[PDB]
């Protein structure tokens, strides 16, 4: 409603389309596009801006306040956590050469 926690939903909406790509990049991984262009663009341009993403909502106290919000972003860096898991360990069980 307000403009403030709505600039908040902004970046979480970023986050959620992030999320859905860190395990599009994360589904790739040691499969085929497995790259280390891929591998870097993540941990280089996903995840540091994913994450980076959510500091930026997580600095917005309406998170805290929001309680809807508050599990909107919440979910995602959630379910983003598990996509650097499932994906680092892929990571490391598929090397390039």
């Amino acid at each position: 409603t307000n403009q403030k926690t709505k600039e908040l939903s902004n970046l979480i909406e970023t986050f959620a389309e992030q999320s859905r790509v860190l395990e599009k990049e994360c589904t790739k991984i040691g499969s085929k596009r497995d790259s280390k262009e891929l591998r870097y663009k993540i941990e280089t341009e996903l995840i540091p801006n994913c994450t980076s993403v959510r500091d930026k909502i997580e600095s917005n106290i309406l998170i805290h306040q929001n309680g809807k919000l508050s599990a909107d972003f919440k979910n995602l860096k959630t379910k983003y956590q598990s996509l650097q898991q499932s994906y680092n360990q892929r990571k490391s069980l598929f090397p390039l050469k």
